[PDB]
């Protein structure tokens, strides 16, 4: 139930969004509801993740923009950012936040994070300890899992 105005530049958005997505990142087209975005993320080459294909969706909450989406991974993944429900945490973008970034931003920040993830706000703990400790053997499992579900 957000503003139409907010709607209305939503539709603007994704549409040119969905028209030239960002590289290894694809908006599906949405007709239903434009609140509930359909994405899929391209594992980047030479990380764990690499090959696999995962789905998420974005979730614009009721305070959008005022407040950063929520970005939730439909893919099962071994990631310190995400957690059991697939929750993305972006600590750094929920700081850098304010309505002009848009939604493109948004993703890129989802993409960066499966290259640069954040063990200081790990949803993951396991996954977290374990990108410190000992990379090797989160790049094992998390390439295990993208091997599965990706």
């Amino acid at each position: 139930n957000l503003p139409p105005h907010i709607i209305r530049l939503v539709y603007k958005e994704v549409t040119t969004l969905t028209a030239d997505p960002p590289d290894g990142i694809k908006v599906f087209p949405n007709e239903e509801d434009l609140t509930d975005l359909q994405v899929t993320i391209e594992g980047p080459e030479g990380t764990p993740y690499a090959g696999g294909l995962f789905r998420m969706k974005l979730l614009l909450g009721k305070d959008f923009p005022a407040s950063p989406p929520k970005g939730y991974f439909l893919t099962k993944i071994f990631h310190p950012n995400v957690g059991a429900n697939g929750e993305i945490c972006v600590n750094v973008l929920k700081r850098d936040w304010t309505a002009e970034l848009g939604i493109r931003h948004v993703l890129l920040t989802i993409k960066m994070l499966l290259i640069h993830p954040n063990p200081e706000s790990a949803l993951n703990e396991e996954a977290g300890r374990l990108l410190l400790e000992n990379y090797e053997e989160y790049a094992a499992r998390a390439r295990l899992l993208t091997e599965i579900h990706g």
